[PDB]
């Protein structure tokens, strides 16, 4: 429970945030939730489109809001089937918050130094050949 | 200056998020950027420990704020050296940034789950065997 389950989920956030390319018994245990994982997000792929555009990671969001989805899921009542979802909703839940919180800061840092070249350096950057000379210099290497 | 700084950040912030595996003439002119990129990032390995932790990347700071600093580094004018510097200083920190947003982000989101189950499913999962249970049914397959 305390330091187990907190394990568990570790283990699976991590390999569900390798699967698809991005940054980051027992031991049995924790590759044996991994295939489930990948067997029940295989069977349904339906894009998980359900939250690939719903909760999309709200920036600060509440765990009550979180909690009060996952309620839904075992609402009926639990099993395990019920309960890999739970995972396996939750990586998808932390690839795309990820992948999509990513991609913003980036943007908002590309055009931060996009902006302070037009506005600042190519008033000189023109007035030296330009990018031409650059690699006129710059090019090759340094040798 | 329009559609031709703003097409040279987007691929050095690009190759730069790559480099260190993580998400994300002319041609000629990006390639010549990069190694100078390289060879700059080379030389200086003080681990840019400056900003390794000094700004990091406010959650939602000002360009004011990215501004006032850029002007340091050009203050006493401007040369090439000095631009690829503002170049590489920018990666370091889109790396840092999102590496230390992206790691917090995975956090958040992986106490909201372990809470979860500690808190609802620890109880259910304990009464069935437990994860020893899980693993003699879900293991190895399904077939």
């Amino acid at each position: 429970m305390s330091q187990s389950n907190r394990e568990l989920v570790v283990d699976f956030l991590s390999y569900k945030l390798s699967q698809k390319g991005y940054s980051w018994p027992m031991a049995a245990v924790k590759q044996a939730l991994r295939e489930a994982g990948d067997e029940f997000e295989l069977r349904y792929r339906r894009a998980f489109s359900d939250l690939t555009s719903q909760l999309h990671i709200t920036p600060g969001t509440a765990y009550q809001s979180f909690e009060q989805v996952v309620n839904e899921l075992f609402r009926d009542g639990v099993n395990w089937g019920r309960i890999v979802a739970f995972f396996s909703f939750g990586g998808a839940l932390c690839v795309e918050s990820v992948d999509k919180e990513m991609q913003v800061l980036v943007s908002r840092i590309a055009a931060w130094m996009a902006t302070y070249l037009n506005d600042h350096l190519e008033p000189w950057i023109q007035e030296n050949g330009g990018w031409d000379t650059f690699v006129e210099l710059y090019g090759n290497n340094a040798a």
